[PDB]
């Protein structure tokens, strides 16, 4: 079904994001911090693309919100917590469990946890994220999950996803990385596309595409993105990272 926010519905954009989780597992293997029962898994698979996970699907920031005092800062940082409003409860990315359930379905679920490493069980990924990005516009859950999982594959089977498989391990150029964008939606639409990378040198650990709000419901084409500010922090050449930290 189709996503629909129930308020706070005045929201100009979305933004997927997706961990190249290849990078997801070595970044906490880089600055030691902590490990999951999710990369434990080290299932190895066939299409390369499909390290591409994801990660949320934000709402910028609503119109309705920003008029009450609310910049960009903040409502980057609490999401549906932001103060004065929606002023929904913070939600802790430690405990991502103790968040509320959100009601997906079982099939869902399932599809999510497939494209979400991070989701279910003792992890619970979609709760902390339904909470600082969902909860607050009363998105279906489903609709919502479903939706970012849809977009995922759609990212992974354009030219895009191609280009980091084809490229699984090696040192690519942004310009390069653009060129394969540009090859299924335009050269218009590259500057959607935020990149993370952590190191030096640097390997690649998250791309954020922001997508026009009204374009939600449909398959991607040219006229879905929204062209912003940040490149990102990868600079000029990156490395495509591999599984086996
Ligand atoms: N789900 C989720 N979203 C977050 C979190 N922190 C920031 N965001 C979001 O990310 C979005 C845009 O992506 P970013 O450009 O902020 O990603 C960052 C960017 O690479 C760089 C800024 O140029 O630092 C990063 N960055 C990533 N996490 C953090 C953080 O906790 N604090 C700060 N100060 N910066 C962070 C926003 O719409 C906002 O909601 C978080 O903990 N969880």
């Amino acid at each position: 079904l189709a996503l629909q926010a129930k308020q706070y519905g005045d929201f100009d954009r979305y933004v997927l994001a997706l961990s190249w989780q290849t990078g997801f597992c070595q970044s906490q293997h880089d600055r030691n911090r902590n490990e999951r029962d999710e990369c434990r898994l080290q299932t190895e698979t066939t299409n390369k693309a499909d390290f591409l996970t994801v990660h949320g699907l934000w709402p910028g920031l609503p119109k309705s919100v920003a008029a009450r005092g609310v910049d960009e800062r903040r409502w980057m940082r609490f999401g549906c917590a932001t103060r004065p409003i929606p002023n929904l409860p913070e939600a802790r990315a430690s405990r991502m469990c103790s968040s509320p359930e959100t009601g997906l379905s079982l099939e869902t679920a399932a599809k999510l946890s497939e494209v979400m490493p991070g989701a279910g069980g003792r992890s619970c990924l979609e709760r902390y994220e339904y909470a600082k990005h969902g909860a607050c516009f009363g998105f279906d859950p489903d609709a919502y999950f479903g939706t970012m999982v849809r977009l995922n594959q759609e990212i992974k089977e354009s030219e895009a996803g191609k280009f980091l498989a084809d490229n699984y391990g090696k040192t690519v150029s942004r310009r390069d990385f653009d060129a394969a964008f540009a090859k299924s939606w335009g050269k218009e639409n590259v500057k959607a596309v935020k990149l993370t990378c952590q190191g030096n040198p640097a390997y690649l650990t998250e791309i954020q595409i922001s997508i026009k709000a009204d374009a939600i419901n449909a398959p991607l084409s040219a006229n879905s993105f929204l062209p912003q500010p940040h490149p990102g922090n990868c600079g000029k050449t990156f490395v495509i990272d591999k599984a086996g930290y």
